């Protein structure tokens, strides 16, 4: 059976005639206008071997230099072969459409063999020139991979994803031979495992590791979390298991009515809550991790006052971002213990004891104790606390958006915003 869902899944993963026109086209185009310019350029795009995923197309041209600054020279080409120019972020490149596709213009070292400079963009053509000769035939096992991994969310290296960026899809298919191969050998990969397609081995290592032909320290999956490849690998034994072509579909959002959520949390007896704030104006890559740092401060706040989180997770939408929480605890005594000192500290000891409190502090095993009120009772009223005098904490421009605004939400009111995804997601919530 299992040929056969790879047979149909092509269907899904290859490009359809219309895609693929406007990529020829615009190939065409883009270098008519870089060779009028007589400029140096390579394409060292998913496109320039036919590996791009269906519904994915984009170019990759890269302009070989020598000297220091090649800022302005490549502004310039850029500028002047885009039909339309913008500008990403020693990094600015030009990123513009032409006949209707999208197109990367990087500068770079057209480079005597290795060594590059701060390298970084100067790699990209030498994975190129190793990736062209051995992937040849194998475009669309390349394709599987991506549209497996895609189908499941975990393809692309991006610190949204955390998961497969594509260099690494062609260098595993490479390095096995064919998607099939590649999954069957993945059933039995660990966290300690290191791929070294060079030397054509495998051994074990200190953290997954698939190292770069190209150079050797480099890990091309450096940015797979350990839980995508732990994904990966359970995802890759289901499917042995049990081939299916759902395996390269994309899984359908839960059709949630607030009212059947707040039936779940109830029932759950947990308290839910978000914190809600203003998205700053930041990329994707940096904007990111610090969701993730935010969202791991205020957990472990919530471990330490012992609201015991159960877990958490974030959203980003257009204006906003959520710091999603359930938590244990919903209520928790607003009286707790302070630790005093041993009772042979006859100082310490009599500084603990001037504070005035409701009720008297007491010995237990050698050491006094005092019985004192919390400042809050849930973990809506902590978060509230932690978010108004910690926001430093939540990386820099999210604490500083938490710091102007933010509000914690619960209820329903949380199930009218936009991360009911997230939300049963984070409570393992089921159709
Ligand atoms: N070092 C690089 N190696 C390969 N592709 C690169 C590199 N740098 C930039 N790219 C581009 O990144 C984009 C992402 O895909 P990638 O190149 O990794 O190949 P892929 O994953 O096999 O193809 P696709 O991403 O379309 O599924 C493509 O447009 C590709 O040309
Ligand atoms: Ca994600
Ligand atoms: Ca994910
Ligand atoms: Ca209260
Ligand atoms: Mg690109």
């Amino acid at each position: 059976k299992v040929e056969e869902i790879l047979e149909k899944a092509l269907e899904l993963v290859i490009p359809d005639e219309e895609e693929v026109r406007k990529g020829r086209e615009a190939e065409e185009e883009l270098r008519r206008r870089l060779d009028e310019l007589g400029v140096e350029y390579v394409f060292v795009g998913s496109y320039a071997r036919n590996t791009w995923l269906k519904g994915s197309l984009e170019i990759d041209v890269f302009l070989l230099f020598p000297e220091e600054f090649s800022k302005e020279e490549l502004r310039e080409r850029g500028l002047e072969i885009g039909k339309a120019v913008l500008d990403s972020y020693e990094h600015p490149y030009v990123h513009g459409v032409v006949k209707g596709v999208e197109v990367d213009v990087v500068p770079c070292y057209k480079l005597k063999e290795p060594k590059n400079i701060k390298s970084a963009v100067d790699r990209t053509p030498f994975h190129h020139k190793w990736l062209e000769g051995r992937i040849k035939g194998k475009e669309n096992e390349v394709r599987l991979l991506k549209g497996f991994l895609k189908a499941n969310g975990i393809y692309g290296a991006e610190y949204k994803v955390r998961g497969f960026s594509g260099y690494l899809c062609e260098l595993l298919i490479v390095f096995y031979g064919s998607f099939l191969e590649t999954v069957k050998n993945a059933r039995r990969w660990t966290r300690r495992t290191v791929i070294d397609v060079a030397k054509g081995e495998v051994r074990k290592g200190e953290e997954f590791f698939v190292v770069d032909p190209v150079d050797e320290k480099r890990n091309v999956a450096a940015n797979l979390s350990l839980d995508n490849l732990a994904r990966f690998v359970h995802l890759c034994r289901e499917f042995m298991e049990a081939p299916s072509l759902g395996f390269f579909k994309p899984k359908h959002p839960l059709e949630i009515e607030p009212e059947r959520l707040r039936k779940i949390v109830e029932e759950r007896g947990t308290a839910v809550f978000a914190v809600k704030f203003r998205k700053p104006d930041i990329v994707d890559d940096n904007l990111y991790p610090q969701l993730e740092r935010a969202s791991r401060k205020i957990f472990e706040f919530l471990e330490r006052e012992n609201f015991m989180p159960l877990r958490s997770a974030f959203k980003a939408s257009e204006e906003f971002c959520y710091l999603l929480f359930e938590c244990q605890i919903k209520e928790i005594s607003r009286v707790f213990r302070r630790m005093g000192p041993q009772f042979e500290d006859e100082r310490n000891v009599k500084k603990f004891l001037s504070r005035n409190r409701a009720f008297r502090p007491f010995i237990e095993n050698g050491r006094w104790w005092a019985f004192e009120m919390r400042k809050f009772t849930t973990p809506e009223e902590g978060v509230r606390s932690y978010a108004s005098t910690h926001w430093h904490t939540l990386g820099k421009n999210v604490g500083e958006s938490i710091r102007e605004y933010f509000e914690i939400i619960s209820g329903e009111k949380l199930f009218k915003e936009p991360v009911t995804a997230e939300l049963c997601e984070m409570m393992g919530v089921k159709d």
